[PDB]
């Protein structure tokens, strides 16, 4: 079953990133590139999905294309993503930081390079991240 959720993400795997949209703070959406520019390698992404500490994150999980799956391991998460089925499964993080993530269904060339990377903050930067989340992502 899932708990009572204080917020909706949906994350949709696709050829070869998430995008994540935020029903509950707007409709805004957003791709997540891997970046590695960026550390950890194989982790690092230009867009995180963030997320506020201390609340329960319902993650609506489906894919765009070919079936992947969302596999986040700090959490014991791990749920097929499959087009066409809208799945769903939750977390709450206890404290802030970064948490990762990897498709955990091979989907091609690119499977081992489509990281999943959440950033948990307060709920004042997690508002603050927001407002600037609307205007970038349009
Ligand atoms: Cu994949
Ligand atoms: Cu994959």
């Amino acid at each position: 079953m899932v708990p009572k959720a204080d917020l909706t993400i949906k994350a949709t795997g696709k050829q070869w990133y998430w995008s994540y949209a935020y029903p509950d703070n707007g409709k805004f959406e957003f791709d997540s590139l891997m970046a590695q520019d960026k550390q950890p390698r194989l982790l690092g992404v230009d867009n995180e999905m963030v997320v506020p500490v201390n609340k329960v994150i319902r993650v609506q999980v489906t894919g765009a294309d070919v079936i992947h799956a969302f596999a986040l391991p700090a959490f014991g998460v791990k749920i097929d993503a499959i087009p066409g089925r809208l799945n769903e499964t939750w977390f709450k993080a206890a404290k802030t930081g970064m948490f990762y993530g990897q498709c955990s269904e091979l989907c091609g060339k690119d499977h081992a390079f489509m990281p999943i990377a959440i950033r948990v903050v307060e709920d004042k930067e997690f508002a603050s991240w927001v407002e600037t989340a609307k205007k970038k992502f349009a």
